[PDB]
């Protein structure tokens, strides 16, 4: 159930004052993905590029191609090889290193791993590992950029 | 400069009313690294398992150990999680992990698209998290 | 949860009115441990040294690399093996043994030893172990100290 | 010199309220060993089971079977082998790692190894190790208690 | 004892009046060093910059991994091999070196060996050096600056 | 632009009071390097030993064999001690070097920043001088 | 006997209007040379750069390692082998190429080669060769330089 909003609220950075990013439709590279394009920025944010081919601001997430299903205890009573699928979310942004050098792309990604039978027999463990990663995120949002930008944590 | 706080407000959850998770600070497994596992839980968030030895709750942010003048600085935020696949047996590691590549000259350069990238990153998952659970256990984005 | 004060009060030895002991930060020799190491001394223990190269004075306290968990009971309803995690505690001090030699390590190391379903079904007979541990360790310690001088029990 | 006394007044846990174990004395392993074993507790401690045969709590305290003297200096001054004697104290604690398995038994074992000539010639900086220890230990009880179920250091 | 303060003020350089960096603390690269970045500058010193990832500014200073121990003497009374550990004191900081090219780092970094019975039997010869060594570097600091410019001894 | 003065204000050391090492000049073992050797100490640092054949006391400055235009070009700054380790031992030789590479650009294009790092590094080097000696014996930071 | 002087008043030159260099001393790279460092200009010279480590002004001169003697004649009266003595003057000066490219070295060197016996026996022959050649030089320094960059002669 993704479907992201036509104004994100982007979470707190240093030098953004209430940062939205309005989101275009896109078509997602794999059939198993949904994609959305940053066509425009909102806030006191200077500086921002939006998408384009050779900058792109691009959020991607995708589903893997095959399930997993849990499997049988075996003779001792030891279910044997726990699969995992894993859901990824991909942030890929235009990046200028240098003076004059052409824009590179700094990367954002996520991924889940679900234990086969976690989604059904223990789902409020996964769920709080999700709020937990993305509450932790969300509060120190700004403090990861000064980091990312700093390299001092 | 990351530093969390001792109540985390944890993001929606389809299940959850206003969950939040308590930080105790913890020993990092690298130098380049600060971790905090997660102690107790508040909120109404019924059946979630705090950090224990068989099935951990542990939130570490590593930076990289050389850092590279002008590729690629990767920095890397790892949640793990004790979860039980089946009705008796032993805790699998369910596992949520970010990895942010900073190009090179990017830090300085151009400081702006790097936090713009990290806020709508963060802003999205944010506002999804709840529908990300959602798909986490059906299958179907 | 292991973290020490800046002046430890010493237990109680036989030639020592109230001994503490300042503990300075240093580095472990694992990633998996954290040290300090005794910079200066408190209390009217005369000849007592503090760390040096030559001769150390460290406190350096390790848990184990791999955790292991408790496993899954077989048909019978009997776990197999239950391995043990042990934790361990060691203080390095330089003692010189004659009159001309140089400075020896005295040794005193404590091992920890938790079983694998313990830390979890039965935690309060792990607290009870420690605390009826430690606490002879604390009543004793000057008669401890005359059995490590004397070789009388 | 190691004799403890009827109530031990145990050093502080987390879930306990003043703890406290009567020792009963027993005959130890070894004949250089004196052991007692907590025959009853005392204390709010819920749940902490006292000695039994299946699960036992004992604390043996042993001296080495023959001592080591420092030795005679060579024609440089120097002595050549520095030996060292170790003495042990040794909890055994029966602990229930799963739901329905047969008793475990957690192990906390310290051993103070002190060189040659150091009981003589150096005593303040044995006893000075000795007080260290056993003060880091008695004042980070609780916390070494948490550690040892938590993993956390 | 390394432990530098919040405005460090900076040696003479030609161009400089009464410059002062600021330092924040920063995580080291190894468990074996203490690193502070220059977060910011004061003084009439035009055109410096702060600590960025690709410009650094930052000054780390480490131990040893394993100490080294003197040693005993052979039968001729000579000590065959004396090891010697050496202390790593390194500043880098980015440098621009051509008309759009990107920052390169200029490195400065001092190592300390002190041999192995040194600083224990002769420790007022160490300190010597050292004072002797930091001494000269702070009163030739300008004109260490105006050679590394100029290429003039 | 290196020429010491020739009594030396020696940094703060712990049981030094006001110390201070006169400078005789000598010559350098490389055609490219300055050297000068501590004949005298003043001020209340007991048991500091001078320049001897058997323990030097030798501060020496180089300069590269061959300038690298626009690669490294690294300048030498290095201080030798007589240290005996042991009650009837042999002078050992305590060393303190100190080696400043400047890229090849830098010294023309960005030369306020090749004297930033030089003035940090000496400034937290003066400021920590009787700190660092306090390390040295310890091996304690 | 080769000292040069503080303003060294500097041969004609196209563009120029009465131009000197003020020369600083220098160490030279070998043990045989006396090397000087063109520290500032004077005189109406437009963009001439003075000495940089990466932009030199450089005036060196040299000895040859060992000397060579004349030798003796063999049984037809005639010397086999007569060396040479070389002696070296060079100038390096740094030239920027291109618009954004990083300073090259112009190169400048002068070679003086004297036989054996002609120090000695024949030293007017040698003085005329020397004075013949600096004068010319300083007769068409301008032409050579309009030549230097025209390609015409």
């Amino acid at each position: 159930a993704y479907s992201p909003s036509t104004p994100v609220t982007g979470a707190a950075q240093t030098g953004f004052t209430s940062p939205t990013y309005t989101l275009t439709s896109d078509t997602a590279p794999t059939a198993l993905g949904k994609q959305h394009a940053v066509t425009a920025t909102g806030g006191t944010q200077t500086g921002v590029t939006t998408h384009s081919v050779s900058s792109p601001f691009t959020i991607t997430f995708t589903r893997p191609k095959t399930m997993k299903t849990v499997g049988v205890p075996n003779s001792n009573g030891v279910i044997t090889n726990i699969g995992r699928n894993t859901y990824g979310f991909l942030v890929r942004k235009g990046v200028i290193p240098a003076v004059n050098q052409s824009p590179q792309v700094m990367l954002v990604r996520v991924e889940i791993s679900v234990p086969a039978g976690a989604d059904t027999y223990d789902a409020a463990n996964v769920k709080a590992a999700l709020s937990a990663a993305i509450g932790v995120l969300s509060q120190q949002s700004a403090g990861i950029g000064d980091t990312a930008l700093s390299g001092i944590l």
